[PDB]
RNA sequence: AAAAAA
RNA sequence: AAAAAA
RNA sequence: AAAAAA
RNA sequence: AAAAAA
RNA sequence: AAAAAA
């Protein structure tokens, strides 16, 4: 009777993180200067220009680690008035001291841009192993009027933060998948169909999403800026946080599925004594996920510490029945890989069957809540 | 006691068919589009040449297998409004994704027909082998009175739809039958009488109806639509929910049969010991002929998976003594051919007997029914 | 929400319950003289619960 | 003291 | 770590 | 994303 | 383990 | 699989 209540205590606090009271400046990283380039001016045709030019620096085989990193973070920020002001909004991170040179074109250069000078912002900025666009009678994307670059900058931004939502959980995978997405907004009048670049080029920049973590931290961060955005967002914007319900717990699927399928259906195998501690370990991490507030659901793109706290093996046995449960009612979850250390397919197949022997078996504690009588029960069995 | 029990619940879940919960998309049929062309709009002078130009579609030696289901399909919809939303309402087939082009008159086509693409519709579209009506003073039935259709086209589905009567249990013998059904329509003066095409038209929609399945779903499912219209529907759909009843268990004639005059008649010998499980056998497939539901008379006609459970070889005795009463009670049963590896004339021949013993021999179990003397039964002997 | 295209129409989308939606498309086809012309083609349609 | 835990 | 989601 | 709505 | 079953 | 059925 006070054993329950000590139990209950004792399980809340083993789940809660340690409250982060700081080490006074103790533990920070040593800083690498990553160069960002931000257009000099407001101008279209600045923008234009870099826009172009940072295209076709990522694909090159010759960019080195931050300098693809700074390339990235200078066209994931291209669709803000002041760049240089939304950069150090976001830069939150102890390993990355963001130094961001401004880029005003020139008449002289060979690229076309000069660093606010013309021979190092050249060696910056510079056939088959380049990126580029898929059809290659698109050479340059140089535009003047200002919605034809927010068309143009809005087609490239929709094929990179559409690789965040499958760069850490499958890089392999994820190529068959964000062409669907890519229907999605061309299906929309979101993007212009005709830019769609190589895989190459996207092979370049998923595989540098994957790799570093100082990227994952910035491209979180801004979409967590994107969505406080009050009013109606600029059009990138509304783009980006519409991308962003891909990202939003990608990873966290052993997790999230079997809430889905486990507790939720509320079949009579979770009065079973195996599960009745299984549970009480879903209900701290259902209270954890919102005590961890709303970063949260990017706990794994980031690679947080405690993304080892909702994995599934704390709870090995109802998460074997919620995948149990969620093959049979799903015709996508088919296609979910689970192969884990602690699968227990003893009780996946009872999950399995749950679902088969209840097929059309209306339930009690939902029958009362309409009024199904055993004249109503036999007709949908 | 507790043995006949055990044995009847024993036998019914043995019959009983396994509850399809269903597998999530798992097994999933790799899908042939099959071109369908639907009239573009509700004018008749549409529907009337499309009418024209798939009938003669048809006859050519070089259409193809889909080129011949779809046109097929072409015109077994015809006869409503918006044929294009009767096709996807239909089609519930794993193995057939029906795309369906409208086609719209023209007056620069050589067929007159363009797709809403003036040659790719000809394309489509276009002696002594090519099919066409049986009397060559006609042409073309192009017409424009939509009552001059209807009836034009009624001409042409009467003779579509008997074939589904016979065609995946008689092909050969059947030309002689729908003959018949022809002259039934001829005389109710529901078809037009001078509109009946050649054996050589409809052995290749019979031969087809015969050879793929997703015909024959699509014949049967729009049938069971057909059925359901709940007022007086229109003349076409009163005609095709006339020839179903022709379609109505074409091909249980083992089974249908043997519960006519074995299990109907009462003869006294059913109360051997060599039918007495043979009747609880027959008496679960009574039971599941409505656990099947109302696509359970179509159950060979679609090539159901439960038409050999309904096969006269789980009860080849009881079959055998229903064969043979039904010889002598039926002049019309002596053409049906019953030749299977099961047959056992033995009790052919005690089931023939049992008919002529018992010629002037009123019953016991109907005479107290009525209260027949022994003046009376003398009578009638 | 899906004039504006804001952002949490994605959330109303039919994917987050696609056996009840596919159950009310089940439901509205005879229900509906007019919703016979829907056109409703997803990814995840699960036609299962639709014939239910 | 013993296992497993993206 | 894995699926699907206008 | 899809139908219908004096 | 054994046959037959559109 | 097989007949007949306004």
């Amino acid at each position: 009777a006070t054993l329950l209540r000590s139990l209950a205590l004792f399980k809340r606090n083993k789940d809660k993180p340690p409250i982060t009271s700081g080490s006074g400046g103790a533990i920070r990283g040593i800083k690498h200067i990553i160069i960002v380039p931000i257009p000099g001016d407001s101008s279209i045709t600045t923008r234009s220009r870099l826009l172009d030019r940072l295209v076709r620096l990522i694909g090159n085989p010759d960019v080195s680690g931050p300098k693809l990193t700074g390339a990235l973070i200078g066209i994931l920020s291209l669709f803000v008035e002041s760049p240089g002001q939304l950069i150090q909004r976001i830069t939150d991170d102890p390993d990355v001291s963001i130094r961001l040179l401004e880029v005003v074109q020139s008449d002289q250069s060979q690229s076309g841009l000069t660093f606010a000078m013309e021979d190092e912002a050249d060696q910056y900025f510079s056939q088959s192993r380049f990126g580029w666009f898929e059809n290659k009678e698109i050479s340059d994307i140089e535009v003047q009027d200002p919605e034809g670059f927010n068309m143009i900058l809005g087609t490239i931004l929709a094929q990179i933060w559409v690789l965040l939502a499958k760069a850490v959980t499958a890089p392999d995978t994820a190529a068959d998948s964000e062409l669907r997405r890519w229907i999605k907004y061309t299906q929309q009048r979101r993007v212009v169909g005709e830019f769609r670049l190589e895989r190459k080029w996207l092979d370049v920049v998923r595989n540098r999403i994957a790799e570093d973590l100082s990227l994952r931290r910035f491209m979180v961060a801004l979409i967590l800026d994107i969505k406080r955005t009050p009013g109606n967002k600029p059009r990138i914007a509304e783009m980006i946080c519409d991308i962003d319900t891909y990202i939003v717990e990608a990873g966290l699927a052993s997790f999230i599925l079997t809430i889905k399928f486990g507790i939720e259906t509320m079949y009579p195998a979770l009065g079973l004594h195996e599960f009745a501690g299984e549970l009480s370990t879903l209900e701290s991490l259902m209270n954890l996920y919102q005590q961890m507030g709303e970063t949260a659901p990017y706990m794994v793109i980031l690679e947080n510490s405690i993304q080892n706290k909702f994995s599934a093996g704390s709870y090995p046995l109802l998460w074997s029945y919620a995948m149990g449960v969620g093959v049979e009612l799903e015709n996508s979850m088919g296609g979910l890989n689970f192969g884990r250390s602690y699968f227990d397919p003893a009780y996946f197949r009872l999950g399995q069957e749950m679902v088969r022997r209840s097929a059309g078996k209306v339930s009690s504690t939902l029958a009362s809540e309409l009024g199904i009588t055993a004249e109503d029960a036999r007709l949908v069995s």
